[PDB]
């Protein structure tokens, strides 16, 4: 992919996380 | 989004998480 | 600064991968 | 945004390692 297709990807995996340590 | 952007976007978030892991757990 | 951008994303990719495995088995 | 993308890529894997090993410890 291009790069900026993986930073997107890279962003939205850290949006996940996110959610998870606010639930946690 | 430009990649300097979406870059602070990500860079925001992750000193976030850092910032919570360090102090704010117990 | 040898390696290049992609190879960096990759490193990052994988990292993030297993910090969410990690968090999901918690 | 003053520093360079791939400064910032290395700073941004580096809280990620940082990251991974506090949530290994808990």
């Amino acid at each position: 992919l291009s790069i900026e297709a993986r930073l997107e990807s890279i962003e939205e995996k850290l949006s996940m996380i996110l959610g998870l340590l606010r639930t946690l």
